[PDB]
C-alpha cells in the first residue's frame, strides 16, 4: 500500500493510482488522489479535513518538486452508506494556494460525484467558506475526460475523474 504518502511523479500513472487504492483495502466506495508537482519548486500541504465518510490514511505536510502525494477517501467503516467527502489545500513554492476537494455520493443513478481545483494567490483552508467556494462554486462532475484550462497566467491543473463511486482523481500541474 502507498496511500497517505509521497513518491516520484516520474513514476506516477493511472495503474499506480489503482494499485494504491487496491492494496490499501478498497471497500464499497473509495477514491485515489494524486497531485504531481511539475512547476519547478517545493510545496507544503496545509492540511486535510474529512467532511463525510472516514479514511484509514493521513496526508503529508511537505511535497518537493518532481514528486507527487497520494491520498484516498472511503465510505465510513464499510457497512454504512452515509457519504465520502473531504477537502484539503496545497501551498505552492511561490506562496499561492490551490484548493482541492472530493465528493462521492451513495446513489449511482440518483446522484453524481463532484470536485473542484483552482490556483489562487493567497492562503486558505477547507473551514466553511473555502470548501463552499469549491463545492457550490463550479464542480467538474467527473466528466470522464482530461480537463485543463489556462488560469494561473502560465501554469494550470490537468485532471480527470469519473461519475462513479470508485473514481480515480489525478492533477498534473504543468506550464
Amino acid at each position: 500500500a502507498l496511500a497517505g504518502t509521497i513518491i516520484a511523479g516520474a513514476s506516477l500513472t493511472f495503474q499506480v493510482l489503482d494499485k494504491v487504492l487496491e492494496e490499501l483495502g478498497k471497500v464499497s466506495r473509495k477514491i485515489a488522489v494524486g497531485i504531481d508537482n511539475e512547476s519547478g519548486g517545493t510545496w507544503t500541504a496545509l492540511n486535510a479535513y474529512f467532511r463525510s465518510g472516514t479514511t484509514d490514511v493521513i496526508l503529508p505536510e511537505f511535497v518537493p518538486n518532481t514528486k507527487a502525494l497520494l491520498y484516498s477517501g472511503r465510505k465510513d467503516t464499510g457497512p454504512v452508506a452515509t457519504g465520502a467527502v473531504a477537502a484539503f489545500a496545497y501551498y505552492m513554492s511561490s506562496g499561492n494556494t490551490l484548493g482541492v476537494m472530493f465528493s462521492v455520493p451513495f446513489d449511482y443513478n440518483w446522484n453524481s460525484n463532484w470536485w473542484d481545483v483552482k490556483i489562487y494567490s493567497g492562503k486558505r483552508r477547507a473551514d466553511q467558506g473555502m470548501y463552499e467556494d469549491l463545492y457550490y462554486g463550479n464542480p467538474y462532475r467527473g466528466d470522464n475526460g482530461w480537463h485543463e484550462k489556462n488560469l494561473g497566467y502560465g501554469l494550470r491543473m490537468k485532471g480527470i475523474m469519473t461519475s462513479a463511486g470508485e473514481a480515480k482523481m489525478q492533477i498534473k500541474i504543468s506550464r
